[PDB]
């Protein structure tokens, strides 16, 4: 939530396209499914940022 | 199955050839064996999309 929500309020200011909206949100969903420890999750985390 | 289910209603409208039908079916099952988080699952996910 921490990183996700600072980026979410980020997202709340800039008007993202609905395409990019669902992409960032589903990538956030994959963040939630991906475990925090995985290097795969570090890649998607760096990607989210 | 969530992703495969939106895919399968998709396919329920447009009429696929039985060739590509069976191909997507075996790929769908092959996806279903695949882990929910594996990198190759993401590849076959994007591919099935």
């Amino acid at each position: 939530d921490a990183i996700e929500e600072k980026f979410r309020e980020r997202l709340k200011e800039l008007v993202v396209p609905k395409h990019v909206m669902d992409v960032v949100d589903e990538e956030l969903s994959k963040l939630g499914l991906l475990d925090n420890h995985s290097s795969e999750f570090n890649v998607t985390r760096n990607y989210l940022d």
